[PDB]
């Protein structure tokens, strides 16, 4: 288990998301589904030249899994996945650029719902989650588990758990007052409203 400090801008963006009074918290799902969709597009392009990149899983889909018992909402994709370098260095660097542009926009009065245009949409997860665990598997690396409860740090460990094949699993440990995002009707309403035109099948799992 390795612990890393987020870069100053990301930590600032994260605490902005957690501290700003903003009622329209549902936008998080759209951001995670759109990230999954883009990840699925990346493995689909890579498969045009090198077809062996789909030996880790041919099916390209998105699964939404609520668990009332564990109070979690999981967003699963069979997209490209992420390497140790992606989790530790690359994610932080690609975000850094978009993070500053977004915080500048909100001052000037933009609103949180515009987070995705700045490529930092993933962090909107902290509108509803007290902790986020990300399980990922890329073709050129091992299975990793990234984790953060914000507070300026994140952890990275090798995942000894159930193999994934290829893709990303975003486990949202929901805040006590955000259990509505475990409800079938609510998820369906959000997916129909924000993600009705995703070019991959989205399966809402039930309990
Ligand atoms: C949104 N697209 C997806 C495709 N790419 S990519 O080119 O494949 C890439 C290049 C990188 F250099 C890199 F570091 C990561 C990724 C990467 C790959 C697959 C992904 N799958 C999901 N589902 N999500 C994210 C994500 O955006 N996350 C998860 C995650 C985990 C922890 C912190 C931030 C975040 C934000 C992913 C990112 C670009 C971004």
């Amino acid at each position: 288990v390795e612990t890393f400090a987020f870069q100053a801008e990301i930590a600032q963006l994260m605490s902005l998301i957690i501290n700003t009074f903003y009622s329209n918290k549902e936008i998080f799902l759209r951001e995670l589904i759109s990230n999954s969709s883009d990840a699925l597009d990346k493995i689909r392009y890579e498969s045009l030249t090198d077809p062996s990149k789909l030996d880790s899983g041919k099916e390209l889909h998105i699964n939404l899994i609520p668990n009332k018992q564990d109070r979690t909402l999981t967003i699963v994709d069979t997209g490209i996945g992420m390497t140790k370098a992606d989790l530790i260095n690359n994610l932080g660097t690609i975000a850094k650029s978009g993070t500053k542009a977004f915080m500048e926009a909100l001052q000037a009065g933009a609103d949180i719902s515009m987070i995705g245009q700045f490529g930092v949409g993933f962090y909107s997860a902290y509108l509803v989650a007290e902790k986020v665990t990300v399980i990922t598997k890329h073709n050129d690396d091992e299975q990793y588990a990234w984790e953060s409860s914000a507070g300026g740090s994140f952890t990275v460990r090798t995942d000894t758990g159930e193999p994934m094949g290829r893709g990303t699993k975003v486990i949202l440990h929901l805040k006590e007052d955000q259990t509505e995002y475990l409800e079938e009707r609510r998820i369906k309403e959000i997916v129909k409203k924000h993600s009705q035109f995703i070019g991959y099948p989205i399966t809402l799992f039930v309990e």
